[PDB]
């Protein structure tokens, strides 16, 4: 009843994930998963058996690393329940099929499996056979599909058996459109992309913006499904800092790694000489910002307590350097 209680806030911005996550045991993705495929009404939409789901979901979360510190499954969990929070802003209703929200749901579920805490650039550098399979080029997201797709092939874990064999197919490629689009180096072109579509869209009658052709319904979703990934500086504070302690343990045992090997310390890693504040900082200005912006332009104004508190919060940081 605490836990159920707590999942009450499925639709809102600053659910409670970690108080989540140990009131449900270590299960945060599973029962948020859940809980958002029963309140939409997916189960029944897609003929998903209920036990599948569950054996599935419990499988996905079990190949989240338990000993990383930010990409684990608490992180899979807050980026499914954000992105099922813009998927229900204003002015995208009645806009994407069951399918096209199936499948932005369930990328978002498996876009960092299997994550070792390290970055592509330190698989490449190291000679990681991961680099090695997948020749520098989107390392880990290409990783992060295989391993989701796999997994549906396990015992009683296919939870798409019921679709048609069309549905299946447009669901595959669109879930791995989405996911190779969480790759950060693509940052920089995904966003000058969104800035056009944001000069040039089209609203309908009713006020909602208008895609009409899969090239333009598929880069909303893959920046929807990034602004996700990277909404922890829009949540309430005390969840964002949470997020950052996560985040920069990761970088710091990277670097301590990077260290021990006589490489050059990536930026941010090294725990001799690391400003978090000021990093924090200059993460909103020249990213988190930037893209918050362009989105909620193109939801205006759906989007803008979100994006008062991710300018809050960067008031906040600021505020602890002088
Ligand atoms: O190659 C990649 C791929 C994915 C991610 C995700 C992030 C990321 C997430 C949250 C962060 O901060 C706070 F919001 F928790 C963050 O800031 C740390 C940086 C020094 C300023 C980075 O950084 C990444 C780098
Ligand atoms: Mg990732
Ligand atoms: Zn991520």
């Amino acid at each position: 009843d605490v836990l159920a209680k707590e999942l009450e806030d499925v639709n809102k911005w600053g659910l409670h994930v970690f108080r989540i996550a140990e009131l449900s045991g270590n299960r945060p993705l599973t029962v948020i998963m859940h809980t958002i495929f029963q309140e939409r009404d997916l189960l029944k939409t897609f003929k998903i058996p209920v036990d599948t789901l569950i054996t599935y979901l419990m499988t996905l979360e079990d190949h989240y690393h338990a000993d990383v510190a930010y990409h684990n499954n608490i992180h899979a969990a807050d980026v499914v329940q954000s992105t099922h929070v813009l998927l229900s802003t204003p002015a995208l209703e009645a806009v994407f099929t069951d399918l096209e929200i199936l499948a932005a749901i369930f990328a978002s579920a498996i876009h960092d499996v299997d994550h070792p805490g390290v970055s592509n650039q330190f698989l490449i550098n190291t000679n990681s056979e991961l680099a090695l399979m997948y020749n520098d080029s989107s390392v880990l997201e290409n990783h992060h599909l295989a391993v989701g797709f796999k997994l549906l092939q396990e015992e009683n874990c296919d939870i798409f058996q019921n679709l048609t064999k069309k549905q299946r197919q447009s669901l595959r490629k669109m879930v791995i459109d989405i996911v190779l689009a969480t790759d950060m180096s693509k940052h920089m072109n995904l966003l000058a992309d969104l800035k056009t579509m944001v000069e040039t869209k089209k609203v309908t009658s009713s006020g909602v913006l208008l895609l009409d052709n899969y090239s333009d319904r598929i880069q909303v979703l893959q920046n929807m499904v990034h602004c996700a990934d990277l909404s922890n500086p829009t949540k309430p504070l005390q969840l964002y800092r949470q997020w950052t302690d996560r985040i920069m343990e990761e970088f710091f045992r990277q670097g301590d790694r990077e260290r021990e090997r006589g490489m050059e310390i990536s930026p941010m890693c090294d725990k001799h000489n690391a400003s978090v504040e000021k990093s924090q900082v200059g993460f909103i200005d020249y990213i988190v910002h930037p893209l918050w912006e362009t989105w909620a332009d193109l939801v205006h104004p759906d989007a803008q307590d979100i994006l008062d508190t991710l300018e809050d919060n960067r008031e906040w940081y600021q505020s602890t350097i002088p």
